[PDB]
């Protein structure tokens, strides 16, 4: 079954593991990184903006300048943002982008039949930056694809897809019949945890 409501409040976790662009979604994943897709990172240069986990106008996370662009290798449409550290306008918990937002943690596996949530900006221009979570379930898991049956509209690109216990599952790149995402597989894991922000 389907479920889509509008969230009240970003400020608190899950929430706070996602992040906008001005078109699209993107969520963190480590130190100064975010993921989001290839369709949405080639419109986006570095020294573009993100901000962390805003609600419309009534407080975010902060704004955050794109330091870096790592596209995946393979075929799959995920991308890898690193962040500038420092925020270009502070969220609540100072300057550190780290301070301010969750990264999220994956699931060991998923299967047909669970119930996954995604969680994103749909039509952000239309809508002022608004999130909605959307629920339904797991079609078919196989290699790299996850497959499920929820709402998703233009503007969830780049949308974490967690399990019951806030956990990724999976990316979401496609609408429309049934929703794509990105399934976590070791190459893919192996690609984002490689090019995670080391620092300085």
């Amino acid at each position: 079954e389907k479920q889509v409501t509008k969230v009240k409040d970003t400020n608190i976790f899950p929430y706070t593991g996602v992040v906008a662009f001005k078109s699209a979604t993107g969520f963190v994943v480590g130190k100064n990184t975010i993921l989001t897709n290839k369709h949405v990172s080639k419109n986006y240069k570095v020294g573009d903006r993100i901000t962390a986990h805003p609600n419309s106008d009534k407080g975010n996370g902060g704004i955050y300048s794109i330091k870096k662009i790592i596209n995946y290798p393979g075929k799959e449409d995920v991308s890898v943002i690193q962040v500038e550290e420092r925020a270009i306008e502070r969220g609540p918990k100072g300057f550190n982008f780290n301070d301010n937002v969750t990264p999220f943690k994956y699931a060991a596996g998923a299967k047909a039949g669970e119930r996954i949530k995604v969680i994103g900006y749909p039509h952000p221009y239309k809508n002022k930056y608004v999130l909605y979570e959307s629920t339904g379930p797991v079609m078919s898991v196989e290699g790299s694809s996850i497959v499920y049956s929820a709402h998703t509209e233009r503007g969830n690109s780049g949308s974490p897809v967690l399990n019951s216990n806030n956990e990724l599952v999976g990316i979401h790149f496609a609408s429309d019949r049934n929703a794509y995402g990105v399934y976590f597989t070791p190459e893919i894991k192996k690609f984002i945890a490689e090019n995670i922000d080391k620092g300085s």
